[PDB]
């Protein structure tokens, strides 16, 4: 499925650092609690498909097959969101942050705005 280590993620997540008052370990959290850190997962919700590492959707987010109708906010194909470069899938999820906030990818903040130590990569 291809999925990263705590270690490579922190290092990958670098650009959202601090982003929107969210700390990188915060980051971290965000993505192994959306996806396991699988930057291949894909999976179907209620109303739309969730792509990569940040679950972006189809029906809002990004444009794939399925929903030639999204309103394509990140103006980009899902399928660029299953590849090994998170650059892209950082852009679009900074744009979601902004516009929903954290319960996108949070039932509830307190899952991952507490002890954050444990998500800092210990050999850097
Ligand atoms: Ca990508």
């Amino acid at each position: 499925m291809e999925q990263l280590t705590k270690c490579e993620v922190f290092q990958k997540l670098k650009d959202l650092k601090d982003y929107g008052g969210v700390s990188l370990p915060e980051w971290v959290c965000v993505a192994f609690h959306t996806s396991g850190y699988d930057t291949q997962a894909i999976v179907q919700n209620n109303d739309s498909t969730e792509y990569g590492l940040f679950q972006i959707n189809n029906k809002i987010w990004c444009k794939d097959d399925q929903n030639p109708h999204s309103r394509n906010i990140c103006n980009i194909s899902c399928d660029k969101f299953l590849d090994d470069d998170l650059t892209d899938d950082i852009v679009c999820a900074k744009k979601i942050l902004d516009k929903v906030g954290i319960n996108y990818w949070l039932a509830h903040k307190a899952l991952c705005s507490e002890k954050l130590d444990q998500w800092l990569c210990e050999k850097l």
